[PDB]
């Protein structure tokens, strides 16, 4: 019954994790839905590049446009690193502790890195950091951080086989970093479509059915 | 003994599946090495952004520009489709036969899908599709794949565990699409640098140890 072309970008490491089951699900019992993904780590401007849906992970406050807004999720982060590192590089007690350490960090190399925190009796902490290896892509960051490269700050769904066994510890546990929302943003008349929005629909529900954090 | 930046790309696929631990391998042994990866999978122009080390995967003929070449491995591709999906759209025994097949597409939207097959007799096909899923990510097209939504070209080494399984199945089996080599292209004068020269040779030596096809 739902019919056209719905036209969708996601972020890398939330598609492979999430989204991507989500959407094979999807068009295995909607034939007639054709569906153009990119996925990219990009701000995504919906509104001129035409996109239908745009999934987003970004830390609150959120952008207040004139799209309209659909929640997905809140995803915590925390900052991790080898046993093995923490060995050579001795106790993290406070924020100030890490400074010096090995980093690494998501983003691009141009960026300024800092790791915001928030601790006990409403305290607050900006760290500073200059990463030894910078990547988009969380995979990468997680196999150097596994290796003792450097601390790295992660959300909590990539790292929790590792943080199980071992092979990665958690550094600061009584502090804090600002959680990330997982949202979806489309323009009003672009969820009117009825393909847009059975997809949309069944984002919600497949997202509301997770009770993951 | 080695330090600086060294400012490497690499498709996503590939530095999920392989470079990544490569990468942190080096980086535990070589401490004051900087490296600064982009994860795309766009073509670069190593000359002009100034790249130090572009690691590519295409088919042959390769690009024999002003820049040094040198081959890391060939990786066979192959069409695959679920049972499920074998069973609905009937048999194939020949490349007419996936013509109206639903299909898959890795790349963009306006690109045009077509697989380049060569057979018995030195015969050659070349099926168009039009892909009711188009992505760049290689795990969200697996995925679509496993779920029947349509038949896909992917890396053999992509699909292994899920061909033993029998959760997808080899289409065409006695023919072949064309392979791809994994080679890195760097300036001549950047490989100079001895801090991309460790590097250079560290991958070189890791795919050499590799007997993937
Ligand atoms: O919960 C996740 O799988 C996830 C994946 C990517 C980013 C993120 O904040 C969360
Ligand atoms: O052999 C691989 O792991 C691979 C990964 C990505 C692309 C490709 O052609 C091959």
């Amino acid at each position: 019954e739902p019919r056209g072309v719905v036209r969708i970008t996601c972020p890398v490491a939330l598609l492979q994790a999430t989204v991507s089951t989500m959407l094979a699900d999807f068009m295995a019992s909607c034939p007639l839905v054709t569906i153009h993904l990119e996925a990219t780590n990009r701000q995504v401007d919906p509104v001129a590049e035409a996109i239908d849906i745009a999934i987003r992970v970004r830390p609150p406050p959120l952008q207040n446009s004139d799209l309209v807004l659909r929640v997905l999720g809140n995803r915590c982060q925390c900052l991790v690193a080898s046993p093995e590192l923490i060995g050579r590089q001795g106790e993290v007690n406070t924020p100030v502790d890490l400074t010096g350490w090995p980093s690494l960090g998501l983003g691009q190399p141009q960026q300024t890195f800092i790791w915001n925190l928030e601790g006990p009796e409403k305290a607050h902490a900006a760290v500073y950091h200059q990463p030894r290896l910078v990547t988009a892509d969380m995979n990468t960051l997680r196999s150097a951080a596994l290796a003792g490269v450097g601390v790295v700050q992660l959300p909590l769904m990539m790292v929790t086989e590792q943080l199980a066994e071992g092979t990665l510890v958690r550094l600061l546990p009584d502090w804090s970093v600002r959680h990330e929302i997982i949202h979806a943003v489309y323009p009003s008349r672009r969820g009117l479509l009825p393909s847009v929005r059975s997809v949309l629909d069944y984002l919600v529900q497949r997202f509301s059915q997770l009770d993951e954090r």
